[PDB]
């Protein structure tokens, strides 16, 4: 079987180049298509095997030149196939996919990074490759902006990095899938080791196809779309494979680089310097399944996972601290301690007093085992009997002993044993507390108008939603500033404000460690603030959550800092707010709702504005970065998009959103959550010292007209031309997506592109390679100031050379740009598409294809991504995967819409189309990643 | 430095001796090393020290390593004096001249160590010498070429220390150190094996063990009949937890309330699932 | 039991239970679950200094100097009213969160057990409205 020789020349063919001296991607993806094309031979025959080879041979091909010739060979053979081959080929397109991005990932994780590659700009921010790491980025303090090491060190003391873990918003691959893509990583790094010995080689490949096989033998469908609970569970897996024992690694590191700077003290334990936060059971924004019994359910799951693995962890804690001598106050409580009545039977029958740092460690690991029971004990059921008294409710319980054992270590000249297990041990219970993550909740404004419409309605006060923004202000703000309550057990509750309200009640119910924010979507003014500050008191919240009103619209944009300067000079809300006060902006709503240049250059000087009233009124201003955004891609250009941010909008809180797409890229693997906690840590250190450059005049007038020709265009598109909706329902899958499921997309079933959400919005055009929402928008605008003026190009490029916010913004939207086929929507709308509809694409492709030459002439490239060929090589490997799953979606669309479309069937091949577009919908996503 | 690995051995066999390969793999097959444990003549080391000396060990290794960078062998450095320093301040003299009970806790200390994981290791390198020699069988799993056995808690010759309740409580002990094991490592079992395309004798036995009524609640809310591998495997879980508490409960009373028909107590009931 | 009392009558055997059931019966009747029902007593001027608390923390002025019908005003208004009175955010002292854990007992035990709300130096009807707004303010 020398079939192997014919996939080494296409893949040769596709990346014909080194991007370094250890590129060895050509490799890993060749060794890792030979084993599973051989397993797949093994278990589904070989006419199985050569049909999918031929497929994927002419999706490189295609890939390669373009030559529509391809598409229709593919196109010929996935037509031919009965249901049953369909899925094989699906599935099978979407693990091989699966294994390019592992080979990915190890490519990634060991290429050796090169000091001589560096400009000494700005620029080296924006890949891995070039990027500076934690000590790098120091000695840049040191020595360009004349920062002592001692400001450094208070600088990182007071910093957080707050990275906020949501749903995916496809498949979030099971925990499983997540442990053997992990082993087959672990076996490509091995084998490729400089010091194996053949038989180790041998049993590696053992292992490697043993794993490969066991990936493409599980089934990925069944079930129910994973009730929240279940995708809770599948999203905190990346605690146990990298974040868990990677967040006092990089810890330790900082410690390292803070000691090669001069600096002698170690990075407080109890510092946040990490935190994290998830929407996974708390965004209810038109999501009707996320009830609040679901909220309660995955509170308590993560206090039980956080309890079980702080047990875990804490036993060979106690086997290392086994000194005896120690303070006179560990003394008093371990002596106290032992006054008392099983956990460790197999270690020692009892801990004896001249053991005590074991004796107090043992009395945390029982209170740790009392809490998991009791947690359990609430979910399962609804109350313990487990005495409250015997758990650990808040995290100062917690630490007190911990640090009791820290301190007492370091009378006695133990400090450096107090630095081990019992540092790391510390570090983590800062970082992940009780809950391992703070929930968020996200909720829309109007259902908070609904509850208060229907309080003053049973008040006899009138309609709270007919009263105008100022009447409203006005009656919340005496209510606020009264001491009676609004309305008990006896107030007509619709489902939606029971709903509400009983939310509002279970976030009273528990701790307040396991909460974050409470976020207004589609805020408009004041109003939408106070409301839910009011609902939350009057709902017995104890410990109130900070209230982050998001602002999506244009207009909402605009009139956000007058809102929150108006929210600012209100007493009442100025001491509730203690200083701090946190906006979200949400880069892919704003893009929906105007275009994504008009989105990006408004949220810039919306953030400006909130920086200048936060000024006002002496308020730390924390910018909530949303789905969509700069700082969500994965890697390198996250760095300089930080630095990018402006100035004095991050204040030692960075708050971002890891998007599900990405979360792999960003923490599946040992270094890449290392050097990704890395350039979160060092973009937030230097981004609060060294701010980006401020705006030449011009080039802030020059974006005000290209938003405004940006967002015109953009409107005329979307919303104005009549036949575009039904445009979108053909030449797009966003109708069977919503339908499928996964959550609601839309609001409003009835209406139209405005009560669309904006995840759905993005997924629909990223699945057909066409991502409208992400580069409509920014052609007309560069081609209107290029022809205002010849010399307005040479002025866009040098904003694309020296501004770090235009750059980072034209080089995401090039990237999109990689990902982007012309042809393969061409293909869908071919299929799927009214002929007298067949202009309307074929205008949009056009413009298409000249923002594309538009948006290189901005940044001086000849080719795409000409300044990064790593990721241009990579996501020309992924998407010749990708092209066949599109072929096959565009025509299983056909077959499923239309049972007017018959096929000559070819015969079943060796050992329900609805099942295949769900593979090729997951498959196409997982392989697109993030987009807008 | 010169001794003969596994295949160079076979290599003498083959050649020298003109043995087919079907004979050394019988011969393997029937073959059995039994390790007999017996108690340290003077101190049985703790076992926090066994793992401080690991990580010493360890950190040694990884010092030399020809590939590491400033700030990784900067604080290997530091982990390595942190651990010699955490050995020398734990004291060796004091409390009780070890009851045999945790003579033998400390004796079973190298099963954690490097067996539990070195026996299948060590298995599966004969596995592959034998494909070296032509031979495409594996040696069989339920095949005993090592075995362990222990003198911790059993010769009583000239040891009134080893009362009758010693060996009782050593016995009870080693099942729960078993029991544990089995359960940790049945967990990532499970989690690998969640295929469904099954046996028609498999698939009966998942159908069946379905019809019932804890111990996987962070994984997965329960088990359903499409992952039948699971099915068997999480029972065969709470079988090793009621096999662990009851001895558990057995060494700490002396009666239990575990249904003996809940635990393992053979191994065959272990092995047939 | 009646049940049974029913029965035994139906089939002619009356005597029988007018026995032994029947003193069953009415032991049911006269003790009920608890044997007896509990009386509660407790002096106005400890309710005049709740409701003070509480109207001083609705800056509406203090209970305690209001007139006895600026006092029954107040509390008819809030008794005819669907607004509640007072919650968490309530300055409780010593007595007056004692008064107000009276009543939260109360609330929480079945009204088998309870017989009546008994007002020490009763003076005027405003004490009388007091005890009942804060019997339906405790829920
Ligand atoms: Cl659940
Ligand atoms: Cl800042
Ligand atoms: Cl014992």
């Amino acid at each position: 079987l020398e079939k192997m020789a014919s996939i080494d020349v296409h893949l040769r063919q596709l990346v014909p180049g080194k991007v370094s001296e250890d590129d060895k991607l050509v490799e890993y993806d060749a060794l890792l298509l030979d084993r599973f094309l051989d397993i797949l031979q093994d278990l589904h025959g070989e006419d199985l095997r050569e049909t999918v080879q031929e497929l994927y041979e002419h999706s490189a091909e295609y890939e390669g030149k373009h030559e529509p010739k391809k598409l229709e060979e593919l196109g010929s053979v996935l037509t031919s196939l009965d249901p049953g081959d369909s899925i094989v080929i699906a599935k099978a397109f979407s693990h091989m996919l699966n294994l390019a991005n592992l080979a990915e990932e190890v490519q990634i994780a060991y290429r050796r990074r090169i000091k001589k590659l560096k400009k000494g700009d700005f620029v080296d921010e924006s890949s891995a490759t070039t990027e500076s790491d934690l000590e790098e980025t120091f000695k840049k303090l040191v020595g360009d902006l004349n920062k002592s090491p001692e400001e450094i060190f208070d600088a990182l003391k007071n910093q957080t990095v707050d990275l906020v873990l949501t749903a995916h918003p496809t498949q979030s691959v099971r925990r499983s899938l997540l442990q053997k893509h992990g082993r087959i990583r672990d076996c490509l790094a091995q084998l490729y080791a400089k010091d194996i010995t053949p038989d180790d080689k041998q049993e590696l490949d053992e292992a490697l196809q043993r794993e490969i096989q066991a990936a493409f033998r599980t089934d990925e469908i069944k079930r129910t779309p994973p009730t929240p609970q279940d995708e809770m569970r599948a999203g905190m897996s990346y605690f146990h494979e990298t974040i868990w024992k990677g967040v006092p690694k990089f810890l330790r590191r900082v410690d390292t680089a803070l000691k090669n700077i001069g600096i002698e003290e170690r990075v407080p334990y109890n510092a946040p310097l990490i935190q994290f936060s998830s929407w996974m059971g708390g965004d209810r924004d038109g999501n009707p399944r996320v009830t609040p019994e679901v909220t309660r359910d995955v509170c308590l799951l993560a206090r039980m996972m956080a309890a079980t693995m702080y047990f875990n962890q804490i036993e060979d804690l106690m086997f290392e601290m086994s000194m005896w001598r120690c303070n006179d106050e560990l003394r008093a409580r371990a002596d106290e301690v032992h006054a008392n009545s099983k956990h460790y039977i197999e270690f020692w029958k009892s801990i004896p007093t001249t053991e005590p740092y074991r004796v107090i460690l043992g009395d945390v690991r029982d209170k740790l085992y009392h809490t998991r029971e009791r947690a359990h004990q609430l979910l399962s059921n609804g109350h313990s009997d487990v005495p409250v008294e015997a758990t650990f409710i808040n995290l100062e319980q917690f630490l007190e002993p911990l640090e009791l054992c820290y301190r007492s270590l370091c009378s006695c000249g133990d400090r450096p044993i107090a630095d081990g297990s019992l540092l790391d041990f510390l570090r983590q219970v800062s970082t992940f507390g009780l809950s391992l993550v703070r929930l968020d909740i996200r909720q829309e404004s109007d259902r908070h108008t609904d509850v208060l419409d229907a309080i003053t309605t049973h008040l006899d006060i009138g309609s709270y939603r007919e009263w105008s923004e100022e009447r409203r202000q006005e009656w919340l703000l005496s209510e606020l500033s009264g001491k009676r309550p609004l309305f008990g057990s006896d107030l007509p509750k619709t489902e939606e404000i029971a709903d509400v309200l009983d939310t509002f009640h279970v976030i009273a119910e528990l701790p307040a460690d396991s909460f974050g924010a409470y976020i207004i979507s589609m805020a408009t003014a004041p109003s939408d603030v106070l409301a839910v500050e009011l609902l939350q008191r009057e709902c017995r919240v104890k410990q109130p959550l900070r209230v982050v009103p998001l602002f999506e619209k244009l207009a909402d944009l605009e009139a956000a800092p007058a809102a929150v300067a108006r929210l600012f000079s209100v007493d009442w809300y100025k001491n509730r707010i203690n200083g701090k006060q946190e906006v979200m902006i949400g880069y892919s709503d704003s893009g929906k709702d105007a275009g994504r240049l008009s989105a990006a250059w408004q949220l810039y000087k919306a953030q400006e504005e909130l920086v200048k009233v936060a000024k006002e009124y002496g308020v730390k201003l924390t910018m909530f970065h949303g789905r969509g955004g700069t700082v969500g891609r994965g890697g390198g250009p996250t760095h300089l998009a930080i630095l990018s941010q402006p100035p004095d909008t991050i204040n030692g809180s960075l708050r971002v959103t890891v998007q599900g797409e990405v979360i792999e890229q960003s923490f599946g693997e040992e270094h890449l959550c290392f050097r990704t906690l890395q350039r979160f840590t060092a973009a937030t250190l230097e981004h609060g010292m060294r701010p980006p450059i401020s705006p030449k005049p011009e080039w802030r007038a020059l974006l005000d007209e290209m938003a405004v020709v940006a967002t015109e265009e953009y409107r005329s598109v979307v919303f104005q031309e009549p036949r575009f909706v039904e445009y979108f329902r053909l030449a797009t899958p966003e109708l069977e997506y919503g339908r499928m499921n996964i959550r609601p997309s839309k609001r409003k079933p009835s209406g139209g592109i405005e009560s669309l959400r904006a995840i759905p919005w993005i997924f629909a055009w990223t699945q057909t390679r066409f991502h409208l929402p992400v580069w409509l928008g920014f052609g007309s605008a560069i081609r209107h100031v290029i022809e205002k003026d010849v010399r307005n190009l040479h002025m866009l490029q040098d904003m694309y050379q020296h501004w770090p916010f235009f750059r980072v913004t034209i080089d995401l939207i090039e990237m999109v740009f990689a990902k982007g086929d012309p042809g393969i929507a061409a293909l869908y709308d071919k299929l799927l598409v009214s002929e007298e509809l067949w202009p309307f694409g074929e205008k949009l492709r056009a413009n298409f294809e000249e923002t594309k030459k538009l948006i290189l002439q901005t940044a001086g490239h000849k080719d795409l991504l000409e300044g990064d060929p790593y990721l241009k090589q990579r996501l020309r490997l992924r998407d010749s995967y990708i092209t066949t799953l599109n072929v096959c979606q565009a025509y299983t669309l056909k077959r499923i819409r239309d049972p007017s479309y018959h096929v000559t069937l070819r015969p079943h091949i060796s050992k329900g189309l609805e099942d295949t577009l769900i593979l090729t919908m997951k498959g196409i996503a997982a392989g697109l990643q993030n987009t807008g």
